[PDB]
């Protein structure tokens, strides 16, 4: 992301990842401690993993979402000689 | 991580890396080329994102599991004291 956007660009930008971080909630304080539970334990057992993992869907999911929306809205303030040099980067 | 191990750990611990994490296979093509082919679009298409985000979820959930279980495997081959300290890290 280097296409010598404008001073009025960036600014949107700003707008759209403050509305890509705090609205779209993206932290659940105790599963933080789950992933440590099973990792810290001397006997590992998947099912204990895989019915953690899979709470994490809701919020990985509506994420993954999320994000896509923002990433594309910063896409529409771009320009079409801006856009160009975009596109070709992901190659 | 500097928990003040053992040459045999600092290898151990590289053999169970390459031991499971190429038994987790990275991002495949058209799973990955249109999610970003979904964002360089003229217009946000909400519908067709979730398509994409599913057909991907099954594959990351056994990235998820043998990632715990590599941690585990890691974990296992420590001591009463560095397990102490690893987990006052992150506490």
């Amino acid at each position: 992301k280097d296409l010598n956007l404008t001073d009025a660009q960036k600014q949107q930008i700003r707008e759209i990842m403050k509305g890509q971080r705090d609205q779209m909630k993206r932290p659940p304080l105790e599963e933080r401690r789950a992933m440590h539970d099973i990792i810290t334990s001397d006997t590992f057992d998947k099912v204990k993993a895989e019915a953690q993992i899979a709470k994490m869907e809701e919020q990985r999911k509506a994420n993954m979402l999320a994000h896509m929306e923002t990433q594309n809205k910063i896409y529409n303030i771009l320009t079409p000689e801006q856009k160009k040099q975009f596109n070709a980067n992901f190659e």
